[PDB]
């Protein structure tokens, strides 16, 4: 209901197909469908992940505070409460 959109994993990592690329970011689900060619880094590096923990390659280029910003205009919501209270530990990568 209501309040930002709370996915759940499976649902999100659906989302990486054709044409609905989605990434988790920190916890937060960001769409970047209409951002894969606007993105100045490109489609590919965003799309090789997608529905799912691009947190990892995010944070191992780091971005800069702009790109922190940028990414709330795209939030689409954020992890379920579910599986938020208890991150227990992803099985990793890349
Ligand atoms: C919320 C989603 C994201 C937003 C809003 C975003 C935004 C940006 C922005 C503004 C830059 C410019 C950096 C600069 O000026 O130095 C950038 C560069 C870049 N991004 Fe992202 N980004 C996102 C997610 C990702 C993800 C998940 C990947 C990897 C899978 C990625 C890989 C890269 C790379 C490699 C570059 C720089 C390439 C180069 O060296 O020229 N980005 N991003």
């Amino acid at each position: 209901d209501k309040d930002v959109k709370y996915y759940t994993l499976e649902e999100i990592q659906k989302h990486k197909d054709s044409k609905s690329t989605w990434v988790i970011l920190h916890h937060k689900v960001y769409d970047l469908t209409k951002f894969l060619e606007e993105h100045p880094g490109g489609e590919e590096v965003l799309r090789e992940q997608a529905g799912g923990d691009a947190t990892e390659n995010f944070e191992d280029v780091g971005h800069s505070t702009d790109a922190r910003e940028l990414s709330k205009t795209y939030i689409i919501g954020e992890l379920h409460p579910d599986d938020r209270s208890k991150i227990a530990k992803p099985s990793e990568t890349l």
